[PDB]
């Protein structure tokens, strides 16, 4: 087991063809999960499953610049379930992050922060037991 919140360093930043894989289990009665790809204090890509936002399950994605959140991108496809094991894969492509959950494409998030090699850490937080967090080049 890994302790949450967990920081995964991304040495030399992200780059196209880098694949990040996160394995864990959603806690029973979970409320939220978050992945935060950080450029210093900025959050280049925040991926935030919300299990009960006005009795709806939604994934909210955004960017934080100078401590301000931007325009939300929302996805109603919601592949996570309380109590159950998941796999998140984030593939860096030239123009977006591509996210798959449990081997099924979920969403893409266009790069707003364009200095990819300065996005040097991934934070993993929220209502999970974390099994593994790693990266490889494809
Ligand atoms: C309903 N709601 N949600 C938000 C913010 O909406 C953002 C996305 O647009 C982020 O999700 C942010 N957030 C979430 C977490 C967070 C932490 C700990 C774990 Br553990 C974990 F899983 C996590 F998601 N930290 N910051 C969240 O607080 N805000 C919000 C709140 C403030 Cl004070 C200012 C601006 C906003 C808004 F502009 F974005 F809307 C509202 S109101
Ligand atoms: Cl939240």
């Amino acid at each position: 087991p890994l302790i949450v919140p967990y920081n995964l360093p991304l040495p030399g930043g992200v780059v196209p063809r880098m694949l990040i894989t996160i394995l864990g289990t959603v806690k029973p009665n979970a409320n939220r999960i978050a992945l935060d790809f950080q450029r210093g204090n900025d959050v280049a890509f925040h991926f935030n499953p919300r299990f009960n936002e006005n009795n709806r399950r939604v994934i909210v994605c955004n960017t934080k610049l100078d401590n301000n959140w931007g325009r939300e991108e929302r996805q109603s496809v919601f592949p996570f379930e309380s109590g159950k094991p998941f796999k998140i894969q984030v593939l860096v492509e030239p123009d977006h992050f591509k996210v798959a959950v449990n081997d099924a494409h979920l969403l893409q998030y266009n790069h707003r922060v364009k200095k990819l090699n300065e996005i040097s850490k991934l934070g993993i937080s929220g209502d999970i037991d974390l099994t593994s967090a790693s990266y490889t080049m494809i």
